[PDB]
């Protein structure tokens, strides 16, 4: 659960995790 709030930290990481 908390999928779609979850997920989107993910998206913020990838932006700049390299």
């Amino acid at each position: 659960a908390l999928d779609k709030l979850k997920e989107f930290g993910n998206t913020l990481e990838d932006k700049a995790r390299e």
